[PDB]
């Protein structure tokens, strides 16, 4: 199905996939050619006891298993060259559509939901194909060579067992649809049970508050039980399948036992040949299991893939090119504006009309319900325009670059993320360069973090790794600060945050500010009395 | 190892594991009789030409795949009853603990970590161990049968392949090793790239201010190729584990086929024991892979059980016995209890020998890294306090009423994690104490809380499933004034936060938090001065 899709992302690499088919290929050949001689070992090497001949059979096994063992080489190697290289594309165009996802994104998602998506399907995408494909390959050439072991051997007894071949396959579909069917809505009540511990764990505040102890683990134990129950339904369910299958499969072999009245009473063949068409029907017999497994397995990865596809599919940031803007100081002007994050709410801004002029910056208002907060995000277009008007310098919505914007703007928050790497270049974001060091390090100075990279190590190029989760909240306000130093941006967004900060870091950042507004209209979010 | 732990826990269920043995037995018993009667198949329906056993053994077969499916269905089942019970049990007693675990143990973890632990590792020790059952006496009895036959049939290639075996275990032994590095390696790997993409993912908001989308492009691109080549190497060492194993035992066979020449002397054997020596061989290359990866995945499952036990054997909350059920008010009188949860920068707060006054409340006072809201967690004593107790009117952390501490000192919080009940006993979490619902109406109107009944359905006792996460932060916060309203507690701590909420909403909630302030010391989270 979905296919028309994948297929020309990997149609580059198509080549090396085919090569896995022709080593693929050769298995079947392996198998029923290790197969194959049981009729002169059997048949010749005791019917005839070419007791010298039986010397030239073990270097062919040798030779043959050999085969098999470079062709399983080759299979994985050029599958996982596949594998790999999609799983490698499509993250990266993941990531890229991540990036076009407008931060509305994730009002309606989680982080590690997307973790998952990308990881897990990603690689589920591939394994999935891949195993469909070897599988497939195995069935083209498994199935048809002991059919052509059968044919040279037995017109006969090949017939019947083609004969019974839709009987066993036709049962296998409908005891895996058995299956199947009873797997519908398990991961409901496996993702209750996961839930429910969840906000045990989260809640356990509350818990021990009103220590409700007795009545969780009650909950808890009703859930232990269909926990129970459900995995006991599963595993019942799952395992019935082979019994059943190779059930029904003896009748197909006993059929073939069946033989001893029509073509043995002819005196059909052999004792080997009939060796070979019963270790061929139990080869079969794996494939045959796989056929249909594969058919709805690998239908359950593309699925998956759908799934990617539409994540990618979804309309990135809505930009019909935000034109050119140079960048500059200007005003802030707010007309009629009014908003709501989704539709669930009012107006957050309920028809206001401000301006912010040209370095007379702007502080936290004083309000009740109002959150203009995530407003400034706004102000930063990172979801969409509602309704009203915020204009810079007479120039309407859209006029306004994504990336001149970011330049041009900053924000400060409480909130800071960082990034494994130096902590130096993570505060030369803009390029990670045409920033020395120097200006990196009268930067620090003005940043007056240098204190606490004393403390950090690698000296002056902190290398940060896995962040030092040390860095407190205010080092890295601080640092952020030092970062809008660097990038002259005319517009700043601020935040006051009180976890662990003294009365000089917050000084030294009243300081920063200060020159910070100065030549550049700030936007402040602040605790304090006055100000 | 710790299976000294395991065995107990698993002993009232015995009979479970002996039944799964006892069918494990008799399916190997299956698999080496068909084996078996393939024999007389050239005995006589090729030698003799005879057709009597050509039509018993049919009915034979059938009868052993069903002897196949019915061992299969008790093996699943049973295993699966004590897989269920155990985990169950586990989780069980893993809650018990994890309830008397101390908040800062848990803010040792994450959440996730823990739900993946429980869940995860929980069903891991279950299907490893069980699986390693399963095995071991399969194998056991696959291969001892076999060799059997192979001993009632020729002492001679049975003392060859006897010999063999143990070369092919060493194989595998060795390729197993390979596994164990490859395999802390691969983890390594895997950790860093889910690290990255994540950390990456989670600062979309400052990516996008700076707007360096192509550096991080960059670093995931890296990090994919990383990922291609580790994964790579890693399914290419899988495979070539397969290889080997089947070209030593390859030459085993070959091995054999020389001693086939060998007693080409005599010539003693039939077509049908050859068969039967190879086939059989084809048989325990099942089993032996299996079980000497098998004698190495005990620890897999042993390994995370040992991690739970040390959960379980880890400290729980230790009180040197609390009691005091009676209830009543006195006064609070801490002594000397120091804060270090996560022992980093240095222990400062209050340190009052003192005591606190009656009906008046407490309200939130300003000061550099005051950490009031967790004083005030210390203050209600549910997260370790780092040293000492707290004589309470003279009563210490015991002495006075600790658990009903709770009871006694209540704990509202900005956050209500609430739980997916019926909203109506969500108020009565406290193990519902005929708590009348007529007294839940009647607080919700106190708490001003009736109008939130309208916005949900079950009429007066409204439900919410998935917690209902259309409700609204303020009017939990306002749920659980009710509660408080509800178990009439003398002391209290209440919490205001900013996030969205309407006038009349604050207006009449600190209307009932004057009616809480009534008659009754509390601490309150706020931002205003009514205090």
């Amino acid at each position: 199905q979905t296919f028309r899709r994948l297929w020309p992302t990997i149609a580059p690499f198509k080549a090396g996939l085919i090569v896995a088919g022709v080593a693929l290929i050769l298995n079947a050949a392996s198998d029923t050619f290790m197969l194959s001689l049981l009729k002169p070992l059997l048949d010749d090497g005791f019917g005839k006891t070419d007791r010298s001949v039986l010397v030239w059979m073990p270097l062919v096994v040798i030779g043959l298993m050999i085969l098999r063992g470079i062709t399983s080489y080759v299979s994985s190697y050029c599958i996982s060259w596949v594998s790999g290289k999609v799983v490698m594309t499509m993250r990266r165009r993941l990531f890229g559509h991540m990036m076009g996802m407008p931060v509305s994104f994730f009002d309606k998602q989680s982080t590690g939901t997307l973790l998952s998506r990308i990881t897990y399907d990603s690689e589920q995408v591939a394994s999935s194909s891949s195993g469909a494909l070897i599988t497939v390959v195995r069935e083209g050439a498994s199935i048809i060579g002991l059919f052509i072991m059968m044919f040279y051997y037995s017109w006969q007894l090949s017939i019947i067992l083609i004969v019974l071949a839709p009987i066993v396959s036709i049962a296998i579909r409908v005891v895996s649809k058995r299956f199947r069917n009873i797997s519908k809505n398990m991961q409901n009540t496996m993702g209750q049970v996961t839930t429910s511990a969840e906000q045990m764990l989260k809640g356990h505040k509350e818990v021990l508050i009103f220590g409700g102890q007795e009545v969780e683990t009650k909950r808890f134990d009703k859930v232990s039980n269909r926990m129970r129950l459900q995995g006991m339904k599963m595993v019942s369910a799952s395992s019935i399948s082979d019994p059943i299958i190779q059930l029904i499969a003896s009748l197909a072999l006993a059929f073939v036992l069946y033989a001893a009245s029509f073509p043995s009473v002819m005196d059909s063949l052999t004792a080997g040949t009939i060796t070979v068409v019963f270790s061929s029907m139990i080869a079969l017999m794996r494939p045959l299991k796989s056929l249909t497994n594969v058919n709805a397995q690998f239908q359950r990865g593309m699925a998956a893939c759908q799934t990617l596809f539409t994540i990618l599919d979804s309309e990135q940031e809505k930009d019909e090119g935000k034109r050119v803007i140079e960048r500059a100081t200007g005003d802030v002007e707010f007309r009629n504006v009014t908003f709501t994050y989704p539709g669930r709410d009012v107006p957050a801004l309920r028809n206001i009309n401000l301006k912010i002029p040209a370095g007379k910056t702007v502080a936290l208002v004083g309000r009740s319900g109002s959150g203009k907060s995530t407003i400034a995000s706004l102000i930063t277009r990172f979801y969409d325009i509602d309704e009203g008007e915020i204009l810079m310098d007479g120039h309407d919505l859209r006029e306004y670059t994504l990336a001149s914007l970011r330049n041009q703007v900053a924000l400060v928050s409480q909130n800071v993320h960082l990034f494994n790497d130096t902590v130096a270049n993570n505060i030369a974001y803009a390029r990670t360069e045409q920033y020395s060091r120097e200006q990196i390090e009268e930067a620090a100075r003005m940043a007056y973090a240098m204190d606490f990279i004393n403390k950090m190590d690698n000296g002056l190029d902190t290398v940060i790794g896995e962040n030092g989760v040390l860095l407190s909240g205010g080092q890295r306000q601080r640092i952020a600060i030092a970062r809008a130093l660097l990038r002259d941006s005319p517009i700043l967004i601020l935040d006051e945050a009180t976890s662990a900060l003294d009365t000089e870091s917050e000084r030294a950042i009243q300081a920063a500010l200060d020159e910070l507004q100065k030549n550049r209209t700030s936007l402040v979010i602040a605790h304090r009395l006055s100000t």
